[PDB]
């Protein structure tokens, strides 16, 4: 994943737990070499998985819990770190934003050549609910999607309830979330 993702994880941890904790995580993750992350540079996906595993051990939180928190954080981090207009352009309500997500990542992918974005498809079931299909080249990031959706709820001052109804882990084709919103 691009350095931007790893910087945001670093930022989230460093802000909540301080630099010493960050340095321990960095060390345990096997990254003491890397002096800083470069936002627009591509890293091995392993860098991100190791950082998360190491943060889990050092902080004593399951990795999935940290992914949820990171998902929520990302919505705020991107708005403040160069992508606030891009976010605004993706809509002014939760359901519209989710319809625009693939288009938003298409736009991101202009600037980030090697992007491997997720694919999201919405099947609306009412004016207050939708099924969200999430497909990815990567494993284990469904909890991050959960936090993202909650971050977007906060963004749009909209109450949202998100329940995953299909899990790749149980052998399903892809993750599916049932979403209800104000
Ligand atoms: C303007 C705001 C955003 C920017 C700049 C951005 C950019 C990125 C970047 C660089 C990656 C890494 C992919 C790679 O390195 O190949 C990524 C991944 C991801 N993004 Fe976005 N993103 C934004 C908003 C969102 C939002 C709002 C969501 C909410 C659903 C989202 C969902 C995801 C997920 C689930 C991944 C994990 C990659 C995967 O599943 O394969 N992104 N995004």
């Amino acid at each position: 994943m691009y350095g931007l993702v790893n910087k945001a994880i670093q930022d989230m941890i460093s802000k909540h737990h301080g630099e010493d904790t960050w340095e321990a995580i960095k060390q345990k993750a096997g990254l003491e070499d890397i002096d800083f992350f470069v936002g627009m540079e591509a890293y091995s996906d392993d860098v991100t998985y190791h950082l998360v595993g190491a943060a889990s051990e050092v902080l004593g939180k399951p990795a999935e819990e940290l992914l949820i928190a990171f998902g929520e954080y990302w919505v705020t981090y991107t708005s403040e770190e160069g992508y606030g207009e891009l976010l605004a352009s993706a809509g002014d309500s939760l359901p519209e934003f989710m319809e625009n997500l693939d288009n938003l990542h298409a736009r991101v992918g202009l600037s980030f050549p090697q992007l491997r974005p997720p694919a999201f498809e919405c099947q609306h079931t009412s004016s207050k609910s939708m099924e969200l299909h999430y497909q990815s080249t990567r494993c284990g990031l469904a909890p991050m999607v959960l936090g993202l959706l909650h971050g977007l709820g906060k963004r749009f001052q909209t109450k949202v309830e998100v329940t995953q109804t299909a899990f790749r882990e149980t052998g399903e084709d892809h993750d599916i979330f049932s979403i209800k919103y104000e």
